[PDB]
């Protein structure tokens, strides 16, 4: 009925507002990353530090972990993207191609292909493998402020600050469908596990569980504060089935997906949570704040 997150760990190491958080697959890692320039690498279960990862000229506001649990992206105000190798720290490709900052990137499943978004408000679709860019979609009029693929990889979301939420075919780049609303900026968007819902913020305090399918609103999510940051917002399926996300009143929130409640706030983060990932298996939350906080924190629930 009601998650008990409680707080089991304060991970300290990063100088600037950390952007981004993000489980391995396999549970045992979390990934940060910061506008410090670095990543660092966590364990998920006892929150002992384990190394940085180092390369980027300018921050940092996403990274994201192949399917495989060794490789991980990033995305920079430098411009590119790197992939690295996680057990040796070493940049294997840098990806050049957007004209501005990059503010989000993912794997597909089978990880031989990443997305990213960027300032320059394209979406981007590179082969792991070379490291070059295969396709470039115009893909929106404003900045690009999250890019995520489906359960098989075959379907690419995006939003953007123009307003709008666009669902991309992966193979041909061809644009599926644009939701219709309104049109404040979409600040985040991501499909459900099986694929079939869309979570999208928008920056006038709500967030909303589309069908894709029917392209109409299904749940909308209020009660937190996000009128200003791209805030990260996550599907927890290991024990309740909830609704994760910062908030710009330095909470984290948690609401019943179904009945739209509130079920739990999370004190403890001193700026806007800008980030929060769900651990694939435990009842864990990781969240992340700006700069005035630069912590990550790890939570635990019983359900
Ligand atoms: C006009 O659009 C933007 O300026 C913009 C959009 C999305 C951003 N992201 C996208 C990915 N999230 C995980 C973090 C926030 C970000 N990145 C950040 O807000 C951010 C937060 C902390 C550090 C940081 O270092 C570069 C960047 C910026
Ligand atoms: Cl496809
Ligand atoms: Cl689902
Ligand atoms: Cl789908
Ligand atoms: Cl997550």
């Amino acid at each position: 009925v009601k998650p008990n997150y409680a707080l089991k760990f304060t991970l300290a190491g990063h100088t600037k507002a950390v952007s981004s958080v993000k489980f391995s697959p396999n549970g045992e890692w979390l990934a940060s990353s910061s506008a410090d320039k670095l990543i660092k690498i966590w364990g998920a279960y006892d929150g002992k530090f384990e190394k940085t990862i180092s390369g980027h000229k300018l921050g940092i506001s996403d990274v994201a972990w192949s399917s495989d649990s060794n490789l991980l992206v990033s995305a920079s105000d430098d411009k590119t993207l790197k992939i690295w190798d996680v057990s040796s720290g070493k940049c294997l490709k840098t990806l050049k191609g957007h004209s501005n900052y990059v503010f989000c990137c993912n794997f597909n499943p089978q990880s031989n292909l990443i997305v990213s978004g960027s300032f320059d408000e394209s979406v981007r679709i590179w082969d792991v493998k070379t490291g070059k860019c295969l396709k470039t979609l115009p893909a929106h009029s404003d900045p690009v402020s999250a890019v995520h693929f489906n359960r098989d990889g075959s379907l690419i979301v995006s939003s953007s600050y123009d307003g709008l939420c666009r669902i991309w075919d992966t193979a041909s780049g061809q644009c599926l469908k644009t939701l219709i609303d309104d049109n404040p900026p979409v600040s985040f968007v991501k499909f459900s596990p099986n694929g079939k819902y869309i979570l999208a913020a928008t920056l006038d305090n709500t967030l909303k569980l589309w069908d894709y399918s029917k392209g109409k609103c299904l749940k909308t999510y209020t009660g937190h504060k996000n009128e200003k940051y791209c805030i990260f917002a996550n599907f927890s399926v290991t024990g309740g089935k909830w609704i994760v996300s910062g908030s710009e009143d330095n909470l984290v929130y948690i609401w019943n997906l179904q009945t739209k409640e509130i079920v739990q706030k999370l004190q403890g983060h001193t700026d806007v949570v800008i980030s929060t990932a769900c651990h694939p298996t435990e009842n864990i939350i990781a969240s992340a704040a700006l700069e005035n906080d630069k912590t990550i924190k790890l939570w635990k629930s019983d359900c």
